[PDB]
């Protein structure tokens, strides 16, 4: 993807968003509250996986080219919950900021041609290879609000995905909505952004009963600080992104995965490691586009 990861309303316009410098510096402020309303056009690869009937937000996703959308497999297929969505059940909504308003002349609604789930996706013993691709029926036109994210290459994967570096999750709080014990305050009105540090793998593992496979990584703050920046702000299947200081581009390093730990503890988010599964992603795009 030639133009990926450069945002029309930011990089292309010589503007920076309110916290990208903090990401690039790996800076963790002493402040408590990290989550906030996203700025317009800040995440133009953001996608809503929407149910046709009844009309509801199912999951998040990301735009990786004019015909391809990336998401988590469990958003589409989870047999223990009698979950199996077919192409005809779903729509994708691209270019959105408002959670609920139809954003006429800004958002685009696309139909699905075909769903592809990782052949080695596992839900039986534990969740693993939690990744899926969706091919759109028609190419989406890019705009100021609609633009694809980059996927990492080998060297970008190794240099960016390190403990203590900071990434970013954006979404409409679908993870919290799915997994919350109690609906306190509702879902957010507007796309949300939170920056989160990558966590050391042994620290992740000791925090949870859920198995952290090698195809997963984790991000978030130590329970110690009373921080109100939370992974739950993202949507299952949505993007975890990092900006490269090498080429100024945004790369999707992770996919928001299983959210069972979005009760209380201040707990780490789990993400599918995108580069580890890239051989499959690239094969599908290259062969079945």
């Amino acid at each position: 993807e030639a133009d990926c990861g450069l945002r029309p309303l930011f990089e292309k316009k010589s503007l920076e968003d309110k916290t990208e410098r903090e990401l690039l510096e790996s800076y963790i402020d002493g402040r408590i509250v990290e989550g906030s309303d996203a700025e317009i056009g800040m995440s133009p690869w953001q996608v809503m996986l929407f149910r046709k009937s009844p009309q509801e937000l199912l999951c998040g996703a990301s735009l990786i080219s004019d015909r391809w959308v990336l998401t988590a497999a469990h958003c589409l297929l989870y047999p223990p919950w009698d979950k199996n969505f077919t192409e005809n059940d779903l729509l994708v909504r691209i270019g959105k900021h408002s959670r609920t308003r139809y954003e006429r002349n800004i958002e685009k609604i696309s139909m699905l041609e075909k769903i592809y789930i990782h052949p080695r996706y596992n839900w039986r013993e534990n969740l693993d290879r939690d990744i899926a691709l969706m091919k759109l029926k028609k190419p989406v036109a890019f705009s100021d609000y609609i633009h694809p994210v980059c996927l990492p290459d080998r060297e970008t994967a190794a240099s960016l995905l390190q403990a203590g570096y900071k990434g970013r999750v954006t979404g409409w709080g679908n993870l919290k909505e799915t997994w919350t014990a109690n609906v306190g305050k509702g879902q957010p009105s507007v796309l949300q952004v939170v920056n989160l540090p990558i966590v050391e793998r042994p620290v992740c593992k000791d925090s949870t009963r859920i198995r952290i496979t090698d195809n997963m990584f984790c991000a978030g703050y130590k329970p110690d600080e009373g921080k109100r920046g939370d992974a739950c702000e993202g949507d299952a299947g949505g993007p975890f992104v990092m900006k490269s200081p090498f080429n100024n581009r945004w790369y999707q390093m992770g996919i928001v995965s299983w959210g069972e730990g979005c009760d209380r503890d201040g707990k780490y988010g789990f993400y599918t490691h995108v580069f580890r599964l890239k051989k499959w992603i690239q094969k599908v795009i290259d062969q079945f586009g």
